[PDB]
Order: C-alpha cells, then sequence, then structure tokens
C-alpha cells in the first residue's frame, strides 16, 4: 500500500459506508490533499446554548443531515426559515463551494411542522435566517474529512 491515511480500492462497495466516500474523493476530486477521517456528528439549533454556525473550516463533511421544525407556541412574525448549505459535489469543474438552500415559508395560517433526513457533501453549516417562534434543529450522522 504505502498510500496516504485514506484506503482505496477495498471490497468494500456500498454507498452508505465511508469507503464509498473515499473512493470517490481520490478518484474525482484530485487536487485535494485527503487527510485522516472519523465519523463526526453535531448538532445545530436555533434555542440558546447551541451555535448557529460551525466552527470547523477547511473540512469536508460527508454524511446525513436531518432537518427538524417543530413550534414553540410562540407568536409569529412571518419570517421564512432559510439554512445555507455549502455544496462540493461540482467544486472541482468551478473551484468553488456551491450554495444550496433549503427553505420552508412560514404562512400565518400553514402551521408548519416536519422532520427529514437529506444527503449532503459541504464544508460548512449556517444558518442565515431564523424566526423566533419556532424550533430549529439539525443532525449530523456522517464522516468528517480534514483537508
Amino acid at each position: 500500500d504505502f498510500s496516504t491515511i485514506p484506503i482505496d480500492y477495498v471490497k468494500a462497495k456500498d454507498p452508505n459506508t465511508i469507503d464509498f466516500c473515499l473512493s470517490y474523493l481520490e478518484l474525482y476530486h484530485t487536487t485535494k490533499a485527503v487527510k485522516a477521517c472519523t465519523p463526526f456528528s453535531f448538532i445545530l439549533g436555533s434555542d440558546a446554548g447551541m451555535q448557529r454556525a460551525t466552527e470547523t473550516t477547511e473540512s469536508l463533511y460527508w454524511g446525513k443531515v436531518i432537518l427538524d421544525i417543530n413550534p414553540n407556541l410562540s407568536p409569529l412574525v412571518n419570517t421564512t426559515i432559510v439554512l445555507e448549505i455549502e455544496s462540493m459535489l461540482s467544486s472541482n469543474s468551478i473551484n468553488r463551494s456551491e450554495n444550496k438552500r433549503i427553505t420552508r415559508y412560514i404562512e400565518k395560517e400553514n402551521f408548519v411542522n416536519e422532520s427529514s433526513e437529506r444527503f449532503e457533501f459541504f464544508k460548512s453549516m449556517e444558518l442565515s435566517h431564523l424566526s423566533t417562534a419556532y424550533d430549529v434543529y439539525v443532525t449530523f450522522i456522517g464522516f468528517k474529512i480534514d483537508l
């Protein structure tokens, strides 16, 4: 072997495993010095006691992000929720991180409450916009890649 910490060409061929992620980055994300990766998890929220953005920089996240919005029984303001997510899927072509936003528009009648799981491969997670009436929670279950 005598390669870097990531290991390629392993018989483990499954989309959810970190092996698929490593094999994909070593093949279609050249000019990126991939260092050791570890299974990581973190949570961002809207209420006090949590951070609105990831402190890490120049580190690629791969895994499933769980969006969660619930009502806190508070007066409404008629704003919108915006969660801007970077995207390195097309980073090689343009040498930039694509910006993707997941938005649920808030009505005074449509009393929204839903939770869902999505797959993303991003750099940083930021809650650019927020509504004080609701509760927002995002959880990441995947792997962190150091560059």
